[PDB]
């Protein structure tokens, strides 16, 4: 699809530590 936004949430690693919200 595009490799634009995939180069970003790269550096959004927290995304990953979101697992404290359930």
């Amino acid at each position: 699809e595009l490799d634009k936004w995939a180069s970003l949430w790269n550096w959004f690693n927290i995304t990953n530590w979101l697992w404290y919200i359930k």
